């Protein structure tokens, strides 16, 4: 007869047409999800909400589960009630899902023992829902749980009694954890919506997820905002103007929440008469700026409030009752106050209690407390507790003590902060990043970047100067404009930093990192800049190349990675060092910058003053032609001294020419990094002309050739000579057998230079190596590591080369296999 | 970063380079694995070691189990070392299986406990590899189980803790079992290699496994050995002749193991300057002719080591301590000197153990022991335990025992054998031959081969022309030429065999067997020849066509199965018939001697003093057309009393030449076997005035035909005439039905001459039986079998027959149907 399916479907659609679903709307008006402004959604390429759960495209296996993931106040439950209007209307997902069931984690009761009745709970009012018969269909049904980071209580992930079968009772934690880990009604779908920081507590439930990241808005959206919440055009253009003429506003506005702040105050203003004037800069400025702006025209209840929510944050509640409000002295007063406004709302999805419109605002209050004039107010305690999942992380509480604790203070509730507070805690602050900075550990403790954003948002140059004086080396991560805003002003700021590493995230390939580059290049203490594995393209290297060229750059070494830089970049690359005294070494590999690219670089590296001695051309798709030029550069230059081109063509016909200058008596080369070249016994003559001349030369790496038996007997004949000096030599991946061990026996018996004899993986056995133990003894210079690199031998052998180790003493790693 | 997988195989095509793997390798040389001689494999066509666990052609099911079987020392360990090698280096299921662990069976402890550690120690030094990530996957793993006959201790396959769960300890023997089963880490591929005699106690554990069996070294492949193993092409040359003018040694070198004891033996020779004379016959000979060479130049040590071996196999040791040793006196002497010559070895892969060069060898050396001059030296418990797995069936104890047992010994150890010993032993030895050679059953002890291959060694004419007087039937299986030898020279000193039976196994359609059969037309006590069911080809059937017409056959009775005989064969069968006039039976069913090949036989059995009385043409593609020659025959031939041609199309239009002939008086027709020949009612009138004319003939097979109820009337008409003659009628599948009842109840009451008549499966209910029960108490001459075959009946009819076999005693069989 009647299908609950249809009854449901009707249910949502109807239920879930305002944004905030909560009272309070400006008026009680209905803010309509007819608004909903598309967000950017990446997955780990764009990614839509149609196809989450389809297979990609090889192996063809389905998805379980999928996980959205961002910052703070960034629609991620507005995607979820898009998602379920969209369901319930019949456009998403309505071949795949026959019910879409929404637990929001804030009225989970973790502690509390109860069954699966969350597929009645979350839906229609009608009691007697057909949950034994359809709707225990497996497959058939997805499930989206919002805010994993917002459960309270205590909780844990591994858990023996996890509770299958959705008709029995158990504690909520553990029910959650079932449902999450498809233990419990198995081969549902679930879209989880988390914050990073959670991730940690999550990924021991999830196995294998699939990762969506959840970004802002873009200009173009940032805009369309103002002229959808903004009814009179003529009001949209002014707000908007107002706020795109401040860059760093309009940036962290691109988080939906601080949009939403924003656009309400000018609202307001609008309403008011005022002159819509707002000069908010930091987040904290934003949270002030709206509070007091709201409670001026109340004011005298802020204490009770903050009491509250700092208590609501120590002891993990989030949803009050009246008499939670009352105990504060909160009743019949601001109370409704705070409902008429847009601060609090009452709850009124059929349910009896009261809640803060967003976390981050539980959080500003929570930290308002410990400035002002019970759960503790103490910083000390609060700090502590920062690494913890059970207390919300306190991410915004610390970082709002931040930005509120300053001197810089007016009228409109900043005045209601205590200055001898104000100042113990500055104090304390400092001390607890000087700790945190130090800590070169992965965790959800600050990660080297809440740091700086806290140091952003209390924008005073002696207390964020001397918090620099703790990171001697930054390690950051930078995704949004936002983030290079924040490292800019940091990075400034620092003068005491030697090295910085930056990973750079889809934003690539632009000028968007000038803002970062131009500063680095006027620091006064910057020696090494780290761009390792970020998808720079040429563009970006061309705007790093400008700045490189700054007279007070400082920066001695620069090293790239699999950036994919082509061989056009090289022409930016020589312009550096035809003027860029200062930089020595240079790491270009895992590039596509091939012989033309060379060609072009080698006119910086013979320029007149170029400095650099150390250059890494390894996997540059090179051919033997390359050492035409790069032949010509290390005769040319007399700074050139370290020379990695392995990993490429330059077989034996291009070391030849590599060799015809490498040899000569005033050559300055000292390691020569000729590895995976695929070299034979062919060039090995050549080799040795330059071993038993060039008496600059220290290092040898050959692995990855084939030499073989006669190609190190060519080279041993070189070493053999009275003038070599070489003192380490590698000789893994070489292809030699034991049919050489003679010739290294020569080697080690007859050469003097040698310090280091490193052999591999050659087929020496047992006698190679048994010769060689014998031979080492007959006074010896070899005293590095000998090799014997994944090698099996028997037990007599094993037995001379420990003996060996303990006989001579002076031999510091005979390297026994095992 | 590092794969596990890439520094496994790279360990396992590093250890896996020589073909011992162990030390005394003639001066620790390298063997090389390179020097592998290809092995014959022959699944159950040839098989390659590729695709060994694919699916085959139809149902497209995998192979889980497959299992190698052949003769002791016949490269199943270096078959297994070659798979190894292959697969490390990628050419041999390296899209199939992702890591390949090798168990020898010598090292498990089968009575200690332990977790399934066998993937950790069989490979790399490193203790810690990623057993609880990818290689405890299913499926992408394969095993081999190297030697199932020699696990040591106790063992059993019907064990209820068969020990699931590759975490948990159990017994060692336990584990083997749940691998085997595929209980443990199932659906993993399993490969084991073990002698046939050892399958009875893995059959149950292997359900259904792939069967390959390893051949030996063909003619061809023996010559490359001696090239290969002799570098020096003139001493090859010279030591592959030498063995190829010595039939018996050269055809035991098809044993791997063999060729290396004689080889390596030849290459002392040479290096010390000697002859290189061999003059070798036995398996024995060459076990001694080698140790003896060997300990020469030692001997002294021969009665410690030989207590040694016999106290190591009756107390299920292999490998041995140094207690061991020093216990038999053996210490800084003889030890060295067994491990400098290719007799004992230390086992150096990283291990503290000693054991024996090869199991026959340590067999060998047991066998001595109770010879000379401690765990009994009791030969009587030694042969009572050869029906034994635990310890290791004693084959070579035994089988050396008897060949080293004789009075025609030399120096060069074969003196240190006491004389009062031997001979109280060689009595012992024969009784034992008498008592197993009447036990005409199938197991582990001897299967009537093994005794031969031991009076084969035993080669001394009193012995063994005295134990063939224990086989008056022998029934062999031969599958190489060795076979033969030791089938020839065996039957060949039989003087009271009366039958022998010969399988052939893929060695057919040769003169191979022509050795055989020119031995058998020699003796003077067979009598009958079974052939059944052998591959011989009308090549084969021409060379026992030759040897059937020596003049001392004595050949009376043979016998021929589904060998697939052509027409084309009948000539030589023909030839045959018209000379030898011994030959009274011939069955020549289950062949395609079609109408062709029967007019040709016709010609040697009408044939004069063609004295043939039995000939069997059952299955042989005949048609009506073949009745018009063999109607000739028996009325031609004095000597044609039996013709058996049904399952063929003799048809009514067929038999009635047939009975055109066969009813002449003087016919001396006694069994007419139309049996499944598709006649019907038709041809009954003509089979009628056989009966009634024939007065020789006593028997008729009429079932498969289809007569009704018409067909049997007329033939009723035949039988109750005067001069019918008739015993035994046979009516089953004659598709008769309940309205003939009254003529057979014609035929009971009048018939004199029947004594049997069989009715089967026949359309004749409850009223049939009935009516046949009161009719046969009439003074009935019918008193054996009634048939009732495949019939049902009612309660009544049941009593009836019941209540006739006990009121009338005389008839024997009522055969009620249950
Ligand atoms: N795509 C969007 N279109 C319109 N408004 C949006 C959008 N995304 C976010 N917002 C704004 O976000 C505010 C609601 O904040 P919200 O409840 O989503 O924080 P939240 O982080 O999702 O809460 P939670 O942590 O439980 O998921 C509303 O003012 C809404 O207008
Ligand atoms: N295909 C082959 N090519 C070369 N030599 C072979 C081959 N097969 C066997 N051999 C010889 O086998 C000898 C080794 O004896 P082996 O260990 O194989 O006896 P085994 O019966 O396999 O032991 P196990 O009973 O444990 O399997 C070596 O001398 C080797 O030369
Ligand atoms: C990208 C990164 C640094 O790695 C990260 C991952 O997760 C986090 S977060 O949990 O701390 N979220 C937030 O800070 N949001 C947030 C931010 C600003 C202002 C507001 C919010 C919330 C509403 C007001 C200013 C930029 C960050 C940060
Ligand atoms: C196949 C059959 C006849 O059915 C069978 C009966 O017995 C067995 S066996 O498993 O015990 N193997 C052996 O005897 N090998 C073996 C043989 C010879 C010489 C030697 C060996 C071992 C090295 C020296 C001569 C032929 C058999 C197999």
């Amino acid at each position: 007869k009647k299908d609950y399916r249809k009854k449901y479907r009707k249910y949502v659609r109807s239920r879930f047409q305002c944004i905030e679903d909560r009272n309070a709307r400006l008026g009680e008006s209905v803010s309509l999800n007819k608004r909903y402004t598309r967000l950017r959604l990446i997955k780990e390429s764009p990614i839509k909400m149609e196809l989450l759960f389809d297979p990609d495209d090889e192996h063809s296996e389905p998805v379980h589960t999928v996980v959205f993931q961002g910052a703070a106040g960034i629609g991620k439950t507005i995607l979820a009630r898009k998602m379920m209007l969209d369901w319930a209307s019949g456009t998403l997902y309505q071949d795949r899902f026959d019910y879409l069931f929404y637990i929001h984690c804030r009225e989970v009761s973790l502690v509390t023992q109860r069954s699966l009745g969350d597929l009645i709970m979350s839906c229609c009012p009608d009691p007697n829902p057909p949950i034994h018969k359809i709707v225990r269909k497996p497959s058939r049904i997805l499930f989206l749980m919002d805010g994993f980071d917002e459960l309270q209580g205590a909780f844990d992930e591994h858990i023996g009694p996890l509770c299958t079968d959705w008709q029995k009772a158990e504690r909520g934690d553990i029910l959650l954890s079932s449902l999450i880990r498809k233990k419990l009604l198995p081969e549902a779908s679930l879209l989880i919506t988390t914050r990073p920081v959670a991730l940690e507590k999550l990924q021991h439930l999830l196995d294998h997820p699939r990762h969506v990241e959840i970004l802002g808005f873009s200009e173009a959206k940032r805009k369309e905002y103002f002229f959808k919440y903004f009814s009179d055009e003529a009001q949209a253009r002014a707000a908007f103007s107002l706020i795109q003429e401040n860059e760093v506003l309009f940036t962290m506005c691109f988080i939906p929440l601080v949009c939403w702040i924003v656009c309400t105050g000018l609202k307001q203003q609008m309403e008011s008469g005022k002159s819509l004037a707002q000069t908010s800069k930091t987040t904290t400025a934003v949270y002030v700026f709206f509070l007091s702006s709201l409670l001026q025209p109340l004011c005298a209840h802020l204490w009770g409030l903050c009491s509250l929510a700092a208590d609501g944050i120590w002891n993990q509640k989030i949803l009050f009752e009246e008499s939670d409000l009352r105990n504060h002295g909160l009743q019949k007063a601001d109370v409704s106050a705070f409902l008429r406004m847009n601060l609090f709302q009452k709850e009124v999805d059929c349910e009896k209690f009261y809640s803060f419109i967003h976390m981050t605002f539980q959080e500003f209050f929570a930290a308002m407390y410990y400035l002002l004039e019970l759960p503790s107010r103490d910083v000390t305690v609060l700090l502590e507790n920062y690494g913890k999942f059970e207390k919300g992380y306190l991410i915004f509480v610390v970082r709002f003590l931040f930005g509120l604790v300053n001197q810089e203070r007016t009228s409109y509730l900043e005045k209601k902060l205590s200055c001898k507070i104000s100042q113990q805690i500055r104090l304390e602050l400092l001390k607890w990043i000087e700790v945190k900075a130090k800590a070169k550990k992965l965790q959800i403790q600050p990660s080297q970047l809440e740091l700086f954003y806290c140091l952003y948002e209390m924008q005073e140059e002696d207390f964020v100067q001397r918090a620099m004086d703790y990171f001697p080396k930054i390690e950051i991560n930078l995704s949004t404009r936002m983030d290079h805003m924040v490292s800019s002003f940091c990075i400034e700021n620092c003068h005491r930093v030697e090295s910085l590493s930056l990973g750079f995230l889809h934003n690539l390939t632009s000028s968007f990192c000038r803002g970062l580059f131009s500063v680095l290049s006027t620091s006064q203490s910057l020696t090494e800049l780290d761009l390792s594995d970020n998808s720079l393209g040429d563009p970006g290297m061309r705007v790093l190349c400008e700045t490189l060229q700054h007279p007070g750059c400082n920066i001695r070494r620069l090293w790239l990675g699999r950036c994919g830089l082509s061989h056009e970049c090289c022409f930016d690359i020589s312009l550096v060092l035809s003027s860029n005294q200062k930089l020595v070494e240079l790491d270009l590999s895992d590039n596509a910058l091939g012989d033309f690219g060379i060609r072009l670089l080698c006119v910086g590296l013979k320029h007149l003053l170029c400095n650099l001695k150390k250059l890494w051309l390894v996997s540059c798709c090179l051919t033997s032609a390359c050492c035409q030029d790069l032949a010509s550069v290390l005769s040319t230059s007399h700074s050139l001294t370290r020379l990695y081109v392995g990993e490429n063509a330059l077989g034996d016909s291009g070391v030849a020419i590599l060799c015809e200058k490498a040899k000569n008596p005033q050559c300055n080369l000292q390691k020569l990094g000729l590895v995976n070249s695929g070299l034979t016994s062919v060039c090995c003559s050549a080799l040795s002309s330059v071993l038993s001349t060039n008496q600059n030369l220290t290092h040898l790496y050959l692995r990855g050739n084939t030499l073989g038996d006669k190609g190190i007997k060519l080279l041993c004949e070189g070493l053999l000579h009275p003038d070599c000096k070489l003192q380490v030599l590698e000789l893994d991946n070489c292809n030699l057998t034991s049919h050489c061990c003679w010739d290294l026996s020569t080697l080690l018996t007859s050469s003097q230079s040698l310090r280091k004899l490193s052999l591999g993986n050659n087929d020496l056995g047992d006698l190679g190596v048994m010769m060689f133990c014998e031979v080492l003894k007959q006074q010896s210079c070899l005293l590095q590591n000998l090799g014997l690199s994944e090698m099996y031998f028997n037990y007599e052998t094993k037995s001379a080369l420990e003996t060996l180790q303990e006989e001579k003493p002076e031999l510091t790693v005979v390297f026994e296999p095992s």
